């Protein structure tokens, strides 16, 4: 059996995330953005942490690589909003898709990869590739399925030295996320599941 914390974190991680590419701002105050896909849909986009503060302004385009908060709703005005947090970025690509470096270790034992995605975007939200990699984690390496695969963490390390990481026993700390990064400035990423 596990714990009501980790159902929470399998029923969130386990689900999929939102994309939209080429977007536009439609607006953007303090903490939040509303931006027009192109399909037409509506994205109501929180963001909660002084350290990413999307300064994007009317009429530029922007890529969605979020998570959704809550279901979406059809309106009055027959508009199709969605309610999603973080994961906004630039629209930039790079020259050709690389693929991210990742090596994932199993109660110590080095547990490989199965449908690990490429990327082509230069740049990607923190968020996003906490996501990605607990995703790869629940579906594929049994995280928060079962009380003996409940914890460990991920850590990303720059070139330059500098880390991220994320405690997996926990949900992302979104209140404090920092700035989006440069994916081929990434040296390497590994996973650890206790």
């Amino acid at each position: 059996s596990t714990n009501d914390n980790i159902k929470d974190l399998l029923d969130w991680y386990s689900s999929g995330s939102d994309t939209f590419t080429n977007s536009e701002v439609l607006d953007n105050s303090l903490g939040s953005m509303r931006i027009k896909n192109t399909d037409g849909s509506i994205s109501l986009i929180i963001f909660p942490s002084p350290y990413y503060s999307p300064a994007f302004t009317k009429g530029e385009k922007v890529d969605l690589n979020t998570k959704r908060t809550k279901k979406s709703q059809h309106t009055s005005e027959g508009t199709y909003i969605h309610f999603q947090i973080s994961g906004v970025t630039n629209t930039e690509k790079l020259p050709t898709p690389i693929e991210l470096p990742l090596k994932v270790k199993v109660h110590g034992k080095d547990s490989p990869l199965k449908y690990w995605p490429k990327f082509d975007k230069k740049q990607l939200a923190i968020s996003t590739l906490d996501f990605e990699i607990r995703h790869q984690l629940t579906q594929i390496h049994g995280l928060y399925r079962s009380s003996d695969k409940t914890g460990g963490y991920w850590k990303i390390t720059m070139n330059d030295g500098s880390t991220y990481q994320s405690d997996l026993s926990k949900k992302f700390e979104y209140n404090t996320e920092k700035p989006p990064i440069n994916i081929d400035e990434i040296k390497t990423i590994e996973a650890e599941i206790n």
